[PDB]
């Protein structure tokens, strides 16, 4: 059973501005949705200090980048603290409003859309080399779920009977057609050493 919502406003405006503004430095999607996995492991290992039971659904806290040039497809996985329903449906939309209204704001200013992360947003900076974007998620207090929007004002949210990942989430990036440079070995190794040297968790960079 898929549900489907509508972005809040605010959320469709700013999804809307980074499919449509001209804007090459695209690279950077990758350096906020690994900076958003090391912050979710720091998340999960902090709470596992009070209890640490928050790790028997795993123990290891590391990212892993999976390209697959077959479905065009890059992969962000962590095993961090993962995303409840309540998250997915409702929570991120709320608390990100403010955060997209001061971004966008930046922007008319001069800002950079490079500066996307410092206003919480920087998920969205996914749709500058994605045309639709797979979230598989899993909290300790919630079940498995996959998110998905191709933008254009709404998104769904369903169980995901796929393979069990225990905790975490992946961030599953399809590719525009014109973006698959962000497939190539060389090329994702180039922007982690350039953008993500010192993230604190281990980085595997899978290969083909
Ligand atoms: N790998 C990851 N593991 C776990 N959780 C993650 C995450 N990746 C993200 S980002 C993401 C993922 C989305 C999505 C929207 C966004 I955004 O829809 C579909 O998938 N999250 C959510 C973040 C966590 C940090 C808090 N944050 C909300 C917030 C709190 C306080 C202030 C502000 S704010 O005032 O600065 F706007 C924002 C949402
Ligand atoms: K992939
Ligand atoms: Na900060």
């Amino acid at each position: 059973e898929v549900e489907t919502f509508a972005f809040q406003a605010e959320i469709a405006q700013l999804m809307s501005l980074i499919i449509n503004t001209f804007y090459s430095n695209k690279e950077i999607f990758l350096r906020e949705l690994i900076s958003n996995s090391s912050d979710a492991l720091d998340r999960i290992r902090y709470e596992s200090l009070t209890d640490p039971s928050k790790l028997d659904s795993g123990k290891e806290l590391h990212i892993n980048l999976i390209p697959n040039k077959q479905d065009r497809t890059l992969t962000i996985v962590d095993t961090g603290i993962g995303m409840t329903k309540a998250d997915l449906i409702n929570n991120l939309g709320t608390i990100a409003k403010s955060g997209t209204k001061a971004f966008m704001e930046a922007l008319q200013a001069g800002a950079d859309i490079s500066m996307i992360g410092q206003f919480g947003v920087g998920f969205y900076s996914a749709y500058l080399v994605a045309e639709k974007v797979t979230v598989i998620t899993k909290h300790n207090d919630d079940e498995q779920y996959a998110w998905e929007s191709s933008a254009g004002g709404s998104f769904t949210v369903r169980t995901d009977t796929g393979e069990p990942m225990g905790r975490g989430t992946k961030v599953i990036l399809h590719l525009k057609e014109d973006q698959t440079e962000y497939l190539e070995e060389r090329r994702i190794k180039e922007i982690v050493k350039k953008h993500s040297q010192f993230i604190g968790y281990p980085i595997t960079l899978f290969v083909e």
